[PDB]
């Protein structure tokens, strides 16, 4: 039961199942995986595709001949399995040169290098068929107040993204960008810390249509925010270009638990929203099998990500299809929320005594919302306990 | 020392010093204050002005004659003291009719009433000389996932703000709107939970130039975010129309401590930013004297808000003026952060071997940022411990 | 399905279903309930009993004749329904006199009054058959560092609890005390903020056997802590005298959502632990139907608390009884965790080369824990998705 | 100004200034330091001593001859500088063998090895003159609910600490143990997550007098708790055997900022408490110079830890010595908080009409606490802005 299919579009970063287990306090617990291995194992589990940072696929500093051989082997694995590559990204965070940032490093020479490193990888992403290029500015930020003038840093971040937009336009590429917010870690505070801040920034770019967001479940939860609500705002803005799925237990370091772990009810409401809205992009997992696990546990954890999505999809669909739930949604006036407040226009509203002089506020205030009954129907559907 | 002056533009809500001390668990500890009393006492402390919700100035449900008398008494107090009214707002949160929201209530009749209540108070705000009209949507949100379709709620919130913009345009008013984000409390999650989400929403309004943000120190800190960073993004966007100053100890219920309490170093960096950027708006305190206090403690707490701003202003100015700090800022390459990455343009960057093939990444990575020395100079300046 | 029974021992505070909906920003949305009404309605839902603060049952300041009549009516309702009263507590937080505390108020006269108010209610609790007397020191704490010397406050808190222990001993009562920790709210920081701090404090009382803890799901989660882990430590110490069940979405104001809401997987692990350990006390709900609800929603929310406990009980029992789970627990060495490290004793351990010179650390480190497979079996059982 | 002296007893872990800068996302930015270098540089800054994990001083897996040479070189550096070694600890977290714990690993063979590794290092600590042996159980915990039975784990943790107590008793050593709590990171939840939980656990050990706590500023703040309050409870219990000083910005990953950074006002209240209580132990810094820094920044950050302690010490002493503050403390009834509630005894309290029938609750409730004036005097003293 709950078998993944190609239409599910489940994808995984090479760095997810390939995470060797090094953490702030501990050495690696697993050997490095060949990307070819990961592609073949993920395909066996029913995944649709993989994603990569440049330096996951091609060791940093590789010669041109080494680069070609790494890409050739990877493409053979994709061809052998039918796996796709819908998204790629640049590693602008691991190497010590990026310790103060890539695009917003105080040192101008580093900013220029970061752009050249990204541009090289955009070319590769396009060659592999990627539709989306993600940017996670994990080093953009500060530990202290004097170290980073945020207005200047935002100017540099806009300059960088504008140059990348000019680049893809000039080459005729169809790829689009997706900015991944995170509030903190590894920097004390990261620039563009939430979906909202990233959406606001995009509106000030020269070609805003080329950029959207790549929100990650756990990153919004590291600020204690409601991830389904943030995804709803991204959808409302037309900017949900990609998504990263995982789990998180609240306001902690970024745990990258398998999807469904962490806040299970938020995972339910997320799947309900994505499916109801008809989100058509990859269901991408940015997760880490815990370092307690051997490789069998790696593949079990990856399988669990997909399984949990499919269980939640079933339960959310049953919730929305249940005539008792539909009745409860009407009892709670969800239908009214979807109707305009004043399609009659401002003057008609100003002239409407039913909106002011003759509005019976105490009668309105007496009406219950019936939200608790609705939520217990949702709980019963999630748990398969209807009756 | 540290005496407030009119040019400081310190303002207070009537509901701040007037808070009677009722909390989720406790009855009022202070009697209600007449707004006339608050105006006269605040003026004696050196405040510039006050702000109000409609229902702070005019008891809910007042007749037209009662409304006129309340406003007349208030205006006499303003005239007697020279106090100004730079900002006003609507109470769309206390009355039970607003239990599911004002502008985004599921019930359409409530949404229409909320708009009419706001419009009436915009007229009054203009008559009193206010330049800014704040909206704090404290009831816009949910405790459960099925209760509120966030895309529909954002449609209703946009409709409401668009109607208000049409209204002020039609009347020829110069007032502008400022949206106040908050992540949670009193709703389990509030819509537009951060400065970023509010900035992003504004970009989708029909007349975006009429709307900005009113960020509150403690509200961003309730999501664990960096308040100076968020203010920097608002300034970068040209949207810092007003600000609410207070203190908060991290991720808790909204404490509304006096300004300078809570995160003292964030208060320092905030004042440094506002003064450096030339922010010209009110320095408004949205705070609550703790319910442990009698009226003498109320006025001491209000005085403390202003005193702490003025101490921090002095220390931040001394930091920026110190030639040793200026040298440290150059050692940390803050000057370089302010210079364009690639004013030479994209083609020149692509052709520049110094940005890629000839970039010595290990030499760049060896350079220290000297951020710790800079931050200890900042600490020494804040504490008056230079030497 | 999932029908409560008397053996379930589900109990509710009068103040839960009776909460009128006043919050930091909003007036009451529901009329006050007569305790008689609440007893009869809760009995109809299958509850076992109720609990009370003194001032929930007897209006503050009542005459002796008024007190007798309130108690008489309440006892008739208990007799009419078969409902029990297993626990009572004192309200040392609502009245303004308690604004700086009860037992740890700086003013000695207030401390003495708080003790007398508690003692009067202990007598009533015993008359009603209560086995446990809870103390929630919600006003014990501070908003500022100079206001409360915590060592002195702990001396006063110990003195108070020691006097209460002397009192019950002197009267021959069998009741025992349960201290309810909370980290913050309504005070900026509350003394004894977690289960651990309360357990540690109890060990320093003169008669430690008379005191245990009353942990509340949401209160531990307001510090981001793992509630099942804290309950395990209380059980390990022999101190889980009572428990408060509800839901919470992380590090926020105390939400008091119905049980099962908030962190659903933590609710699952909690029920698993209570049932596995054979906890025999009340399953008490300290929750608040949201103020959006009318009375039908109040009773739906209360019913939901019990329903969710019973669903989770079923799923946790099925998890523990499944031979595949039992095999997975052995694969993860849970059996070994339960066996002594060194029952052979210290000298034998020091002499055992297999524990040091001949311990193959790399072979040990290669063994996977298989925790992800185990956790996905747990997820499948919770969701009823085995297969 | 603010020059460290030997009587200040400032100490640093080898792993602090020696941290190479590897974080969850980034490679090392600094070369490894020879412990001899660190000892000599710290002495030049005015430090009193250093501390070590076994594997900081002796590379894991060293032969006996290698071990002797590493210790010999280190002792020569201590002798050359006058530096002391007041504390040592075991690394039971970095090596992959400890991925599920040391003392509470599910695998019994790992638990036995962890004990033998610790015992070997206790012998070395005693030879170097250490008075305290710290245990930070960073791997004791879980990411999932089924992986760790917490009651069984607490049994194993007690067994381990009891064996270590038997060991030191049998050898006649004067060293004592200090347990370092942390709520999470690197495990999803760590056992003994706060000072309170550790204090409670110690009370159940066979020889409780041999064990205390080593609280760390940032770790309590990772649960949003008040660090000075927790230190006060440890002092009240007689269990503050050692302390780790650093800074933290709230509920995030463990930042280990230099002391004084993070929550500056909490640092002030901490220093006030330690100095007022006469804490006589090391002022130990467990911090990490940010990875942005070169070695000059490492030593600047270490110097800053000590400088900030000394500034805060001066300001707290001036606060307590100021006759205006002493008057404000009396106005706020801090003197009364320190006096017994009922030294007259229980019967006298029960017979005292002034404590109940004749207690004027409304007159008592009218008295203000004057806490805001007191706190603004504290702020003025911290900032050196008296006047
Ligand atoms: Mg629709
Ligand atoms: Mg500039
Ligand atoms: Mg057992
Ligand atoms: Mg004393
Ligand atoms: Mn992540
Ligand atoms: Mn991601
Ligand atoms: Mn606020
Ligand atoms: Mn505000
Ligand atoms: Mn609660
Ligand atoms: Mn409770
Ligand atoms: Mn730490
Ligand atoms: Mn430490
Ligand atoms: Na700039
Ligand atoms: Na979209
Ligand atoms: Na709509
Ligand atoms: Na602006
Ligand atoms: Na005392
Ligand atoms: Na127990
Ligand atoms: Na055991
Ligand atoms: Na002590």
């Amino acid at each position: 039961n709950y078998a993944p299919t190609p239409v599910d579009r489940f994808t995984f970063g090479l760095w997810t199942v390939g995470w060797q287990g090094r953490d702030p306090f501990g050495d690696a617990t697993r050997r490095a995986l060949d990307p070819v291995e990961s592609v073949r194992r993920l395909a066996e589990l029913g995944a649709h595709g993989v994603t990569f940072h440049d330096d996951d696929l091609i060791p940093f500093g590789s010669s041109d001949s080494e680069r070609e051989e790494h890409v050739k082997r990877f493409r053979q694995a994709l061809d052998d399995t039918g796996m796709k590559v819908p998204m790629a990204t640049t590693n602008l965070f691991t190497h010590p040169v990026f310790k103060d940032g890539g695009f917003t490093a105080n040192d101008r020479d580093v900013r220029r290098y970061a752009l050249r490193k990204t541009i090289r990888n955009i070319d590769l992403a396009v060659e592999l068929g990627a539709e989306t290029y993600v940017a996670w500015g994990g080093r953009e930020g500060a530990e202290s107040g004097g170290a980073k003038d945020v207005r200047d840093a935002l100017d540099r971040m806009k300059e960088a993204f504008d140059l990348l937009g000019e680049y893809v336009t000039s080459q005729g590429y169809d790829i689009r960008f997706a900015i991944e917010p995170k509030p903190n870690q590894p920097r004390g505070d990261i620039l563009l810390p939430t979906v909202g801040h990233a959406l606001a920034f995009i509106e000030r770019l020269e070609r805003p249509e080329l950029y959207g967001v790549n929100p990650e479940v756990g990153h919004e939860q590291m600020a204690g925010l409601n991830f389904p609500h943030g995804i709803a705002q991204a959808l409302w803005a037309g900017k949900l270009f990609h998504i990263d799925l995982n789990g998180q237990n609240g306001i902690k370091y970024d745990q990258d638990l398998r999807f469904g772990a962490g806040d299970l009810r938020a995972a339910f409401w997320l799947v309900d929203l994505l499916e109801s809205a008809g989100y058509s992009g990859p269901r991408h997992f940015d997760f880490k099998p815990p370092r307690t696990e051997d490789f069998d546990g790696v593949w079990a954890s990856a399988a669990g990500c997909m399984r949990n999505y499919l269980i939640l999809k079933e339960r959310a669909a049953a919730f929305r299809a249940d005539p008792e739930v539909q009745e409860a949604l009407r009892a709670s006036r969800l239908d009214e929320l979807a109707r305009p407040t004043a399609a009659d226009g401002l003057q008609a509203l100003l002239d409407d005594r039913s909106a002011f002089e003759e509005f019976d506020v105490d009668a309105a205030a007496a009406r219950g919302m019936a939200f608790e009954r609705l939520d217990q129907l949702a709980m019963d559907h999630l748990l398969g306990a209807r009756g």
